[PDB]
């Protein structure tokens, strides 16, 4: 009777998650929290389930964490999203973050790296997709955003594999953010570049290297790294019912950098 | 002491609406539109209305009603008040444009000079004004709007949504241009919102048979609402986004996807 | 000798095959022919090869076939390319045709939908690219088109993971156009929709229905299906070297339906 | 009877290469340019030191000159020619602009007024003078030179390529309007070519060094060649491909893909 609307939020032990996460439990929603298990040492962890469950909680969320869970398949996402309706009977709101880094020479990618990206920033868009909107169709209202990467905006020499492939979720995201927006649902894609998280500092290899760092922050028009905090706002403005007039598009969030 | 929102066009639009979230947000006010109450022609909420309810938020308001921005003179003037009234300016919401449609080998010489006027000479001036307080304090955040046309231009809407499409260029060039400064410029355009200017051009107004015609060529099937388009507009001026620039974002439900 | 340069032109039996190949025979190329096998009478056979080579022929060029290579594995697409080395010793132009149709609703596509079309909008890309490039970059120059859709442009409700992925495809050719560019290589994109020939007929459901087809020429601005000898006309100021300045680019061809 | 082709700045940029390829290809040829000999500034290719080589190819060849094309009356005057000495018009190469760049707060009423008239004013009176008689004769062909900036409008170019971001959008609905009377309205905008112009506003003229600078700047590591162009240009006027239309195209050297 409390009619609290539910939010999926995906890859939710680092990246945007947490961050996602506590706002949205801010403008009352339930939560469902995929990620990866363990403590905070565990790698690609950057706060774990139990920190994050006892914050949410005290701000009045219910929470379900789902891990171990391959969203690469069909499988994965449909167990994923049959948890989700078991516990909570709804689905109002999908935050899936998607992808797997490749980078490199285009004519040095073999045929591992090639399906590898396939995987993370199609696979994971086509079954996520095809998981999240059947409850959103039959309740006739739905809001989704899909992480892709600013580098769908603009695929360049060194990523082209990587962000041509972000390239097509982005068109995915489009088709299906029009095909639904009939029943009250809306798809958007935000992607992102020059972020301050593990996963960049790792990838641009700016990790404890203060010097690379101030070079990667010189390559961002606005001349700094994203914040998570700047990014759940975005993305939770996406989610929370407030906007419902936005649907196929692709947002570039990357300090001008995609512009 | 409070940051300081400029506002333009706000007797209607999406300025009301907006006025009250920045309010909310702990801004001060500069509203600049149309005097009168709201039986004038332009007039969708007065300044009189505002400026009760906006105080009651906790807003000091500055209203200037008097000033053609299609020129130099008219912006320079108004962002001189609002440094005389606050000393800052922090965030600019400039609403710009004319409307004319048509085909495009009936436009005249005239029709052709009022859309470059209120499409692209409101958009040059409005920022060489408004973006110098803001680089000299090192941060500042503004949103032009234009219109979800510039994303599109359609037949019959060539000179309009053309020059729709050279505003959001310049922003793209601005907002690139000043971002070493901590200075956001970004573009909204609309399309398909509910306000009273649209329903009435529209003839939506007081027409439920007439509007969900109109809803019908939306992919989200309805009209958006200010409140809607004040929440993301105000998300791009209120300090919590730093990190857009140079950009176009369609508000459309979908239109200009 | 004769310093006769090579287009490598695929699925040539059909589309704008056999109007390329007229063409970059008149402009001084030799030719290498990937395609069906079979006469005119075989499925999606438009021209056979047979009476190509005999007019091709007949223009002074010299003609390599290649029949029955599956082009969405590396192993077909470097066979490919081996061959035409072996035959020729160069490799200055390529037109990689791409592509598997597949249309629907988003929510009705199955695994085997979605795997198709990433094999034939992706990995005929992928493949054809990391084949043809090589002996290009060795050379010091090249050309290369890559036929994607106009629906990469626009990807729309019912032709999601289709349209999806070709933008996908437009992305990855955006990205290896800028990359190999210092090596003289230009690598670009045409899409097409509304062109008069049988698979467009066919995917349209135009084909000897006089009334569907003239719906279908009533979407396109210009009111008409495009030609063949239209496309071979821009295909090839692409691929004979008369324009070097245009690479990484996506160029829509239907009509204005794209613009 | 041969087809006609109206080229203007046609003593410089691609006119000259252009005049000769679409003579090659059968037309007839109005050239439209500046007077006087390769001295002249600008002058890259004299009227007079084309027209032997053009009558060779075949065409029979008009020329105007001191025509303001940012002008209804220029525009106008010069079709009014076109159609007196030849009788139609099936192509049209309409190049366009005026360059100025620098920092956007640093622009002045005077540097606006002009990117606008040479930007701007030569789409919308160009294509309102060639159309018509296109439109009536069921067929025609006309390509705007815009910038290859107007598809990335940057720092220190903001209302130069902002406003030919504005002509690309007014060439996108004039090409999606009179596509149904079957006329094609594209544009191509340019940069990094090979000629006075773009070495003088880059400052690489006559000098190695700086050119070095310059085309380091571009993926393809060189400047484009005036024979490439209307090559590219050609295959759009030259009836082989009528179906793009509302189109922009980039053509320099990958900058702006
Ligand atoms: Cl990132
Ligand atoms: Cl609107
Ligand atoms: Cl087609
Ligand atoms: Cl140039």
């Amino acid at each position: 009777a409390e009619n609290r609307p539910v939010a999926l939020i995906t890859m939710a032990t680092g990246y945007v998650g947490p961050a996602l996460a506590r706002t949205m439990a801010d403008r009352g929603f339930d939560l469902v929290l995929h990620g990866t298990a363990g403590d905070g040492t565990m790698v690609g962890v950057e706060e774990s389930f139990d920190s994050q469950i006892a914050d949410l909680a005290k701000r009045g969320a219910d929470v379900l964490t789902i891990s171990d869970v391959d969203l690469t398949t069909r499988t994965g996402n449909q167990s994923m999203i049959e948890r989700v309706l078991e516990r909570f009977g709804r689905l109002d709101s999908a935050c899936l973050v998607t992808g797997l880094i490749v980078t490199g020479k285009f004519l040095d990618m073999t045929d591992d790296q090639w399906a590898k990206v396939k995987a993370g920033n199609l696979d994971m868009v086509f079954h996520g997709l095809q998981a999240v909107l059947p409850p959103m169709v039959a309740a006739g209202a739905g809001q989704c955003v899909v992480f892709t990467s600013a580098t769908g905006g603009r695929p360049d020499p060194m990523v082209s594999i990587y962000g041509g492939t972000r390239a097509g979720a982005n068109g995915i995201v489009r088709a299906v953010g029009l095909e639904h927006a009939r029943h009250g649902v809306q798809v958007n894609a935000i992607g992102t570049n020059y972020m301050d998280f593990p996963g960049f500092l790792k990838a641009s290899r700016a990790d404890g290297d203060p010097e690379r760092r101030a070079m990667i922050e010189a390559q961002v028009p606005l001349r700094r790294l994203g914040t998570m905090d700047e990014l759940s706002s975005v993305t939770a403005g996406l989610l929370d019912g407030s906007n419902r007039f936005q649907t196929g598009q692709f947002f570039d969030f990357s300090g001008g950098w995609g512009a």
